[PDB]
DNA sequence: CGTGCGGATC
DNA sequence: GATCCGCACG
């Protein structure tokens, strides 16, 4: 293995780790973060880019339509 | 305290 | 497209 598969799927990245290639804390959650109070991921963070996972919820599959 | 990059596999 | 992952510098 990889390699093979080493990599993926762990936490999902926010738009701004998926453009800079860069894994986060944000996960699965991490709107449920900020309901929780989140804040940034160590890239966003880094960045101060935008932690998010909105546009996201919709852009990945949301979709929708 | 930000800054980006090459890779693996579909 | 997505996710992981560090790192060396100023
Ligand atoms: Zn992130
Ligand atoms: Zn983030």
């Amino acid at each position: 293995g990889s390699m093979a598969d080493t990599r993926r799927r762990q936490n999902h990245s926010c738009d701004p780790c998926r453009k800079g290639k860069r894994r986060c804390d944000a996960p699965e959650n991490r709107n449920e973060a900020n309901e929780n109070g989140w804040v940034s991921c160590s890239n966003c963070k880094r960045w101060n880019k935008d932690c998010t996972f909105n546009w996201l919820s919709s852009q990945r599959s949301k979709n929708s339509s």
